[PDB]
């Protein structure tokens, strides 16, 4: 037992950190096959980074204007091109180190594990979860542009998210591996600002599961609740509305528990109305909302 | 900037990874060089676990009594012997994975990643510390015994905990890469209880530290106090005793955010006195002690 913030193991994808400097802008790349993916900022100079027309900037590279460091060894770019807001720099050598992969979009509430980089060298990973106003609250220094967020599943990495810059009230903001920014947000270096975030509400109640399986249980209570009555409450509480597929996804953590979803809707309510009086669960002392129903399976169950 | 759990990347962990299997008994063991290092738990059978004699069990084996398997490479061991609490099993092939490395213990309040691992394969990675009572509050399922804890110095992997078992407070226990347990455990599978724990001082003080550097400032004061009278407060509420050794180590903090030590152990002492009026500091409404002064210099500075 027990319940950590785990990460997926990072080797997949530190096998394919490298650094890409264009002048004397450099940053962090992603070498898959013979291709190096990296965010298209790194063609700004100081003074292009602030409105930049990259289609313009573009045009005046040539591949000997892109250097990729992948250890000691420099790749030849053979060609360059853009996706959205994306550099794919071609190059003559593809990874040896490429995993089976995947280029996948996630959704508000979803988790993914982050491989912070700097210079195309991986310093630590932590586990994010994209919120409601389509940032994370990530752990970044500069020189981080172009690290990325991935799953996991089983054999094959699916990447989620490169990185691109933080925001004033310090989140983070980054895109698709496809070059598509989450959330309203461009690449350029003028003060953006996130939308209102909400509390993800299933993952509290799939945590609020994760700490029954562990033997944290003083919350519970034998009320129940309609799902209308507690969407009512929470709203209040600026937590996000509780749907029918929410609790079938919550399904299994009721079986496994015996405690029915609308049941542990029940104390969630008692929680948010009374505050917990000191006391914590599983080791926090607020409820923790970045926690999936399939994270807490994946570590609670097998 | 941002504050996470940071494990160090597993890469050079994930590639040392191998299973090992005696009898119907099974776990996880680390291979560096010609030597697969495991718990020596694994020679005892289900009638064994309870009061094993290990010198016994262990003359009774030869070298094909020990399957190791490499992902898809079954490994013949032509050696085996015991260091203390660990079997050292001789194979015939030297891993072409193995990382610069070294041997280390570590000492209460020091944090490390593990890896976590089921049948030889990585699952998940995570930040621990090990607490004043030699334990770590890990999260584990059954099939984690051998997993590896650890620190990455430049590329070098210092291993300072291999994992043996569960205590029945749901805390884990195990030994360094020599076999020596990290407290007053042993392994039998016979219900053994950790002794008190306490806070660890440095480490709250160090996260207050990079709470400043990230932008909280709501628990700072003008008072100051003595390193006595704030021990003498510190006891009261089960936090380890500051010396100047720690002062020392939270210079550079100091430093980097112009607060001196004790005027931050000033509002260390008013947080265990007031609490935190329902605020929380870096996303957290608790004090933090599983960060050391190294790993916010770390993630706060470079
Ligand atoms: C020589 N050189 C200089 C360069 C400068 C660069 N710019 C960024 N580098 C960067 O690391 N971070 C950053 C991300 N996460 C956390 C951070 O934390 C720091 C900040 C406070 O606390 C610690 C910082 C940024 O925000 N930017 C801005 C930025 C980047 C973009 F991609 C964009 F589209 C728009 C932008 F506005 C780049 Cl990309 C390359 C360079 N080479
Ligand atoms: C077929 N087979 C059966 C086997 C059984 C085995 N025994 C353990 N396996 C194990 O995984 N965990 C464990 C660690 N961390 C978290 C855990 O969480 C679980 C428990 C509740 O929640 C989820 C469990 C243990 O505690 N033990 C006991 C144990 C192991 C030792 F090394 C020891 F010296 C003394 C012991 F008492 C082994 Cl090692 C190999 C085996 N092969």
């Amino acid at each position: 037992s027990g319940f950590r913030k785990m990460a997926f193991p990072s080797g997949k994808v530190e096998g394919c950190m490298v650094q890409v400097t264009c002048g004397t802008t450099t940053l962090n790349g992603l070498w898959l096959d013979d291709v190096v993916y990296c965010p298209r900022h790194v063609i700004c100079t100081s003074e292009d980074m602030l409105n930049p027309n990259y289609e313009d900037l573009l045009i005046r590279k040539s591949n000997h204007n892109f250097l990729v460091q992948a250890g000691n060894v420099q790749l030849r770019v053979i060609g360059h091109s853009m996706q959205n807001c994306v550099l794919k720099l071609k190059v003559d050598t593809a990874n040896p180190k490429t995993p089976k992969y995947k280029f996948v979009r996630i959704q508000p509430g979803q988790t993914f594990s982050v491989l912070a980089c700097y210079n195309g060298s991986p310093s630590g990973v932590y586990q994010c979860a994209m919120r409601h106003n389509f940032t994370i609250k990530g752990s970044f220094l500069n020189g981080s542009c172009g690290s990325v967020g991935f799953n996991i599943d089983y054999d094959c990495v699916s990447f989620c998210y490169m990185h691109h810059m933080e925001l004033p009230t310090g989140v983070h903001a980054g895109t698709d591996l496809e070059g598509n920014f989450y959330g309203p947000f461009v690449d350029r270096q003028t003060a953006q600002a996130a939308g209102t975030d909400t509390t993800i509400t299933v993952n509290v109640l799939a945590w609020l599961y994760a700490a029954v399986i562990n033997g944290d249980r003083w919350f519970l209570n034998r009320f129940t609740t309609t799902l209308n009555d507690f969407n009512l409450v929470a709203m209040k509480y600026n937590y996000e509305p509780l749907t029918q597929d929410h609790v079938d996804i919550l399904g299994p953590l009721s079986a496994q528990t015996g405690i029915a979803v609308l049941d542990m809707c029940a104390s969630l309510k008692e929680l948010l109305q009374n505050g917990m009086n000191g006391r914590t669960i599983l080791g926090s002392a607020l409820l923790e909302d970045e926690f999936t129903p399939f994270d807490v399976v994946r570590q609670c169950s097998g």
